[PDB]
């Protein structure tokens, strides 16, 4: 199991994860959110590669004053071998090399799993409300 | 009031103006940030000047998914002349013009007043919780700053 950058020719596959994964939603259009990420810097957009095939992500991102993580997501039948953390361990180092100096992340509350990821992972929970603004509507 | 870009000679006048708006905390250094911004992009940062002097500031971003906002803060001898609602609406349009689809931005829990400014300008809370890991200590750099004693 390796970590490597997201390559172009990776497109469907990883679309094809991200279905598997319930991680689409009607309102972010998955190939405007790839050719965004293409467009303004690939070097965070993490894959998991075992045997040849993509199994995990995180789309992984810096602002110049925080770090991200979005579209994290570890293929059904590869659940329980270390992916989604080896690919937030990763992340992080990518992230304090270019001194990015903090992480922030958003979960709905009912998804424990990812929840219990971060809280394993030392990340804690900030008293503050995300608030939203969509720029660009996207298609279904 | 001309919104425009922070450049490097705005360096000190922005600390102070934060240091007056109660901006910063003890685990930011923002010399540190600043320095970052201007490493990574800073055409994000945004400032208002009037009659030559900076008197409110957003520090925008993108990271090819969201865009955010932080440092945003607006001199107390010029509040009510809507310099927090331009900087926040041209920090919106960079954002669309660059493809950026959303700018979200998180509000302290127990600021209603903020909260409702925010609502009324067409941002919708989002039902998560917002979480967070320090990268990088600040803090623990030994160099002591005029600034923030």
């Amino acid at each position: 199991m390796e970590i490597r950058v997201f390559r172009q020719e990776d497109f469907e596959e990883v679309i094809t994860l991200w279905e598997r994964c319930d991680l689409l939603r009607p309102w972010n259009d998955p190939e405007m959110d790839i050719e965004r990420k293409m467009n303004h810097d690939v070097s965070l957009f993490l894959v998991a590669e075992v045997n040849g095939d993509v199994v995990g992500t995180v789309m992984g991102g810096y602002d110049g004053h925080r770090g991200s993580a979005y579209y994290l997501g570890v293929h059904p039948e590869f659940r329980g071998r270390g992916i989604a953390n080896a690919l937030l361990n990763r992340l992080e180092k990518k992230l304090i090399a270019r001194g990015c100096p903090k992480i922030q992340i958003n979960v709905p509350e009912d998804n424990d799993m990812v929840l219990g990821m971060y809280e394993r992972l030392g990340y804690e929970h900030a008293d503050v409300l995300s608030l939203g603004k969509r720029l660009i509507e996207d298609e279904e």
